Parts: structure tokens; sequence; C-alpha cells
């Protein structure tokens, strides 16, 4: 009934060529939630991104997909959160997670950026504050660390993308439960999900 989230951010690189790359996994969640709740995101240059507002279980949720470079995502998040009086702890940032496999997603409060450019910039622009929530969308990882950038800026193969899309769908269902039943119940459900 009570839950801490006022702003959901889906991290992304802008433009059609990057739309289905792994590094946009967070945006897929916001895109799907907005589609299901009939909200049209508006390009607001003041917030360096696409924005919207929806009501879920009588709770107001703002959404944001930045149009910055991924490594400047914090500009958009800070601009919007500061305008609407939203604290870091009331923000949930959905992002691709190298440390989880395709088909899995997890909620997390706080933590490091894990080398994610978007998360690193968000921490900085929020005043070196790590304590925002994350929705970690597993994308798996390459064999060698020097190939990570090429991997996340790549498109998953079709079967792998099926797994990703299944986790995006369950993530969206659990964000709905978050707003209705709260964080613990949302997390309990999400963390038992594995796409097969």
């Amino acid at each position: 009934v009570s839950q801490p989230i006022k702003l959901l951010v889906g991290l992304a690189n802008p433009g059609p060529e990057y739309a289905k790359t792994r590094h946009n996994a967070g945006a897929w969640v916001v895109e799907e939630l907005a589609r299901i709740h009939n909200v049209t995101l508006k390009n607001e240059p003041k917030f360096f991104g696409l924005t919207g507002r929806l009501l879920i279980n009588s709770q107001e949720l703002r959404v944001l997909i930045p149009t910055t470079f991924m490594n400047l995502s914090g500009k958009a998040i800070a601009a919007l959160a500061n305008f609407y009086q939203i604290k870091p702890e009331e923000i949930m940032v959905a992002h691709d997670e190298l440390d989880l496999p395709p088909g899995v997603a997890k909620f997390k409060q706080g933590g490091g950026h894990g080398g994610h450019n978007g998360l690193k910039d968000t921490i900085s622009k929020l005043g070196n504050n790590k304590e925002f929530y994350r929705l970690r969308l597993g994308i798996g990882h390459p064999g060698h660390k020097d190939k990570v950038a090429g991997y996340v800026l790549g498109k998953a193969p079709a079967k792998e993308q099926e797994c990703l899309d299944a986790a995006v769908d369950e993530s969206v269902r659990c964000l709905e439960i978050l707003m209705k039943d709260g964080l613990t119940k949302a997390q309990n459900r999400l963390h038992t999900f594995k796409a097969e």
C-alpha cells in the first residue's frame, strides 16, 4: 500500500539505431509500461528526455527515458527529479545488467554502477548519491572484458531477445505489483522469475 517510488527512469542511447541494442533494456521497460497504461511520452528539452506521468493504483508515477548520451543520463534524471521535488531514494532506474543472464531481472536498493556509464553519471548528478533503486535487467556478458562495450551496443540474437522480452514483461507486471502491494511483494515475485 505504501511504496517508495515516484520516478521510473529507463536508461537508453537515443535514436532508431540504438533502440534494440542491449544497452537500452531499461528503456524497454518504460516503453512497455507506458504502452500498457496509454501514456504518450513527451520530448521535454528542459529534462533532456522523454517524459510522462501515469496513475497506477491511485499512485502517481513519473517516467523518463533520457535522450542524452548514456554517459550523460544523470543530466536528465537530476533535471526532472529536482524540478518535481523527488529525492534519489524515490527514484527507480531500470538498466541493462551484465551480471545477470537474459531472462532474469532483480530490484536492488543502492549499490555501485558496475562500470555502467549511465549509472555512474546518475550517481554523480544526484550528488554522489548511490541510494536510488534499480531494476536490473539481465543481458548476460561476453567472454572477454574488452568486448563488453561492443556487446552492450549490440543486438541480442532472436532467441536471447525472447528471453529479454519475457523479463521486460515480468518486470512491468512486478512494477504494477510494486505500486499495489509494495516493494517486498514486488521483489518476492520478480526474483523467482526466470524466462525459459
